[PDB]
């Protein structure tokens, strides 16, 4: 058990809205700020960090190796190596899985793992500029669609594919809007109660006329109602059910945490928040966007030797309200135990950071509630799912 | 021995030149072709593949998750998960290290790992197109520079930084050109002897006029001489030493291999080529581009409990001739044991595939020569190094 | 006197600000709207229009032959030919000079002449996209700079060259700012008195949420003060004097008028506004941006057999406050007779339309004041000037 | 005879192929070279040049006022004014008409008129780059299509519209290919006989390894046969008749000449080549691309008091073989008098220069053959036509 792998000091920036407060702040700078703050608050000797692993999906234009920028600009010694992982919308949780594997295999003793993303900062791409278009009009591609949200096999948006999940599982528009309004209401009430203050580190943004201290999530809509959501038009198919109100936005943020054995965390005076009891990574047909969390959660629960009913809360990414409903109802999870404090429809989905954001949220929620067992899971894009089974570590 | 981690069936495409035969073939398609060929030749049951891990540096414009495209278009079942790693010029070796860690930690039993890159296919980037340039001229950035070759902290080319390595270690232009000419001569003789045929899988490219069967490396320059290299102008600093002739090109290629325990490989009827005996990952100041292999090799050798003199061959990426000379000389390696069959100055440096290409090269060279111990190492970009200590597995 | 060449029915749109009300309305559409309104108000038989000539500088992206689009989309019969002229910032006056030449040479009897511009609608240019950039970063050029405001020989902005005019004529910063503040004051007072209502035709702009009727100039800055202008930084040279406050903006608009002999105008029931008594086109060194009006005015006055002191008002384009001061003081024009109702620093400089706008302003101002003699003149860019000497025609 | 308007010293570059020898040489540099050579060969006193007028269609990216660049870099004194005209594919002939109107109206006494174009050098346009694309892919437009070859009302290529002319006049594919093969054969034989050497001025192109002297037209295909043309696929409509072999290419070149009264040319020691006896400019429905030369020719002939049978040769631009056939057969012109030495299918169509190239060709051909009367005409784009009726002037 001393060899159990634990997460300590999980922290996140607030999440920016599209064209919002973080629109001019690169993803790697958001990560560097979290890492700098984590080092400050823990007092961890920076030389005890063996590697930095960061998730980031839209690497275009972010410069050589985002994770190395996070590490060096986060103030770690230049001797700390770093690399960037991409499992699309699961990347921030993949970074933690990568850290687990490096610790259990003996390659590292302590890793800073997390993820970063800023969708406004994703550039446009000009595939014909290197060797020429020659004659005739040519296209400039939005990288957030080409590398992040469109399926690589069909070139259709993930939301377009999710309409086929909607049809297969008969998920009504009204159920999606009810779930979305509930996510907004749960999130706003938790935010108002101060429940996210412990996990959020403020970022100071410098502008022309001055400075903004960005300290609280800004992308949520607390006035959302089922009635207002029913006014909206479908976003991905003319006859569809998915709208801008029952899907997350295009967001920016970062989160990071310390991954180590429990023995190492105790030795260094850290306070572990969660032990990783199981990991699942699964894949399905790419067109079946949204279902991957079901087999991945089953794998993670098998490794943990837990059943669904043993779990106090599930935190499953709300890539679309439809995905949350399908996963919840396929696994038979109680609605009061699913995305308890709201999810990405409210707070935003900064794709390569969201898995780390969900781990951070669970670390702090279990501390507050004294719940013992949680599962974090995300659909990937391209037909994959990732899940972690997590248990609270008591305060020593 | 059961749980030693081994590499089996390492294979690679030939390496394309800049603006060359592979210029219209995406990196993910190159990887898919190697993986399809690997599955066909080994007869490995596709359901035994637990994950595909691919290195790729210039992910811009390649579509969602290059590794998943490699896996699915390589013909693996959609149930095989996949993810893409980026440790810059070490990414293809990082994929193998990631596979090692997944197997030793129990997350996987068998992984297909490798790397892919196509520098011609890297797009240009327009940072001001989303929200507008408003007024005044604006820049379109070459992604291969912004995301691959320029340092992220200084925005200078890696070759500009390597001039400071050259100055610190007093690496003469004459020695850089001697090393580059030797790499071309060694590679040309090995290619003519057929020494790369076993590791290469041909790729058929469909063009306007018909089909080209691309079957052998095309980027080397057998016309290279030291006298010719001495005439070239410096590429990165006015009074510099690094030129287009003592640096590799901007290349395309892919390589992949099976990583598993030795017991799993024997059970499934594979023929292991190499056992991973040590892994080193190190970092230094970003400005000291090129030195990273020295500490990384020392880490890998310490894990293997080998000394430099025990190693039959070192395969260290020739990111510039100057880097090869510094690493060789600082570790005291004999020149006949350093990049024995030539290196990237001759064959090319498709950045995210090169580490997997070098592992492939060593797997086949140790089989041919019966040498026992090798080290593969690459500098990263950004001040890092990766190294693996590798031992031949008998037939 | 029957064969004298006259201007009738001069009209203009209001002038839009940069990123303002006309930002989505192409220059050719602005011209079409003026031409359609001119035809409706005059009742001119459309078959009597022999040609349409329009000035336009930033032709990039406007589609084949802007003048033909203005004519056809303005409702003229397809049998009316049309062509587009470019003498940079003098293009809208050049269109009238071209019309004069076609009528006096017998090629035409009646021409609709004017100019159009919309600086927001100027695209960016990618010179390397056709045949490729190959390797290394490449530039996307702002067409308004490449084709409109930068000198073609030096690639420096016209405002950079004007700093040498400032140094040659010892034009103080304080005098430039006084001239700019006075232009704003004169314009704001004339606008409030209703003096621009007769020349302006409103344009209705359709948007997502509805419609805007754009009916009055929007680019002026009536709360400009000399003290506020003194705080601004130089725009073109570190140690310069020209700023954003003593130069016009980047504007959009159109203007058009009928040009014919006097006999033809009377025959067709038009009411001539001005007779063209002299035309001057001159050129000087490109680096001497701003001086061209001086020799051009002298040529136009020589043709008209007038002296400077015979002229009731000069309307000289305020490309920069410094140009207005140099031209006024070199010719010895009384300040109360120079840009009497304000100029482009206040109302805007939609480059290819401005010459037609100034002719329109003078036609209406002389009608209102009963002044007899005026001169319109503009510097061009590239070291040229254009001028017309104009006399009021009494009502029939 | 005194005040008749004459053309002297007409000269042209050779015409470059698309992606050919002139691909790196701006249009304005081609014109400056012709003007410099014209001044050197005639010995004309540069102070006697009153204006430079140049046609140019694809002005995007060519810098401020192409005609002023031609004049200044051609070595004329900076005191010579200049402006650029755009009547699409008739621009180079429009520059001569503009010069005629300025001389007859008394604005000028001697003008250098011509046209320039380089289609390789036309840039791509990015309409969304100024104010952003926000989200989603966006288009980069080829300026040669947007501003030169596509109709401004339909956005279809001029060749697509010409398929309707083909259908209206029942112009068979076999006839189009016969006309195109004959144009190639006539051009190749005339070129081999040396008949274009007198009008061409060589251009020296500086390249990597050294210098190329470009001295002869390169875009023609002397091996063209009717049987080879029959194999080609239609270029503009799937069921079409127009192919890359019965249409011109995308070419580069320049041409210029001196325009003055006959008395002025004699006074200055020039040798007039042609007198302008009639000018016609006509317009028709835009969709009837290609028919415009018919009414324009009729107007020019009426001005000259000539009929078709009085004309020794017609030089009508081969915008497509179909256009040449329709114009020839509607006017009843003898086939051996229509495009006698070949036309643009063979030599190329550098759009803004072609009208000036055709005038140059006729000036030299009439001198060689002692023919007396010729007509030059071009379709415009957008449903217009321009024509000039021209008579040889004897040597003094
Ligand atoms: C791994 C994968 C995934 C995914 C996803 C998703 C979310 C899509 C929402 C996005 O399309 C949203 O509707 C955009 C609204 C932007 C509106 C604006 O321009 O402000
Ligand atoms: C991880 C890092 C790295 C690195 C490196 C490198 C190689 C650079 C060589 C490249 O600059 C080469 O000189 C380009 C020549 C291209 C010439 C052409 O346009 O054909
Ligand atoms: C023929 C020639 C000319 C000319 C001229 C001019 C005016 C230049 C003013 C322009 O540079 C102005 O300062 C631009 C301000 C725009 C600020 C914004 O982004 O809103
Ligand atoms: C004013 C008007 C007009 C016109 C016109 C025209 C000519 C079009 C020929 C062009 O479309 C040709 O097909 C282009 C071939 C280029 C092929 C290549 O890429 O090399």
């Amino acid at each position: 058990v001393k060899d159990e792998i634990v997460i300590s000091s999980a922290l996140r920036t607030p999440i920016g809205a599209f064209s919002g407060t973080l629109k001019d702040t690169p993803a790697a700078a958001l990560g560097a700020h979290v890492v700098k703050t984590l080092l400050e608050r823990t007092g961890l000797a920076p030389e005890r960090v063996d590697e930095v692993v960061m998730g980031n999906v839209l690497q275009a234009g972010n410069g050589m190796n985002v994770a190395r920028q996070v590490a060096v600009n986060g103030g770690l010694p230049v001797a700390v190596p770093a690399h960037t992982v991409n499992r699309v919308c699961g990347s921030g949780a993949q970074a933690v899985v990568t850290a687990y594997a490096q610790i259990r295999s003996g390659l590292s003793n302590l890793v800073i793992a997390g993820g970063v993303e800023n969708m406004d900062q994703a550039p446009y791409l000009m595939p014909s500029l290197r060797h020429g278009a020659r004659m005739g009009h040519t296209q400039a591609l939005d990288a957030l669609l080409r590398d992040g949200l469109n399926d690589a096999f069909s070139d259709q948006h993930s939301g377009w594919h999710t309409e086929d999940l909607v049809a297969k599982y008969e998920v009504s528009r009204e159920a999606q809007d009810r779930f979305a309004a509930t996510s907004q209401q749960r999130f706003a009430a938790a935010q108002a109660a101060g429940w996210f203050e412990g996990e959020i580190v403020p970022v100071t943004i410098t502008t022309r006329k001055g400075e903004t201290v960005f300290a609280k999530d800004e992308a949520n809509r607390p006035d959302t109602t089922e009635a207002g959501l029913a006014k909206l038009r479908p976003a991905f198919r003319k006859d569809g059910t998915i709208t801008a109100g029952n899907a997350p936005g295009l967001n920016a943020g970062a989160a990071a945490m310390i991954v180590s054995s429990h023995a190492t965390a105790t030795e260094l005076g850290l306070q572990p928040q969660l032990v990783i009891r199981g990991i699942g990574v699964a894949a399905v047909e790419p067109g079946l966007f949204g279902f991957g969390p079901v087999p991945a959660i089953k794998l993670a629960l098998a490794q943990a030797q837990w059943q669904v009913q043993d779990v106090d809360r599930f935190e499953v990414n709300e890539a679309f309200a439809a995905v949350g409903l399908v996963v919840r109802d396929e696994l038979g999870i109680a609605p009061e135990r699913f995305n308890v404090d709201g999810g990405a429809i409210a707070h935003g989905h900064p794709i390569g950071a969201t898995g780390a954001i969900l781990l951070t949220k669970v670390a702090h929620a279990l501390r507050r509630t004294s719940e013992r067992r949680a599962v974090v899971s995300l659909c990937i894009g391209g037909g994959q799912g990732i899940a972690l089974a997590l248990e609270r570590v008591k305060l020593a």
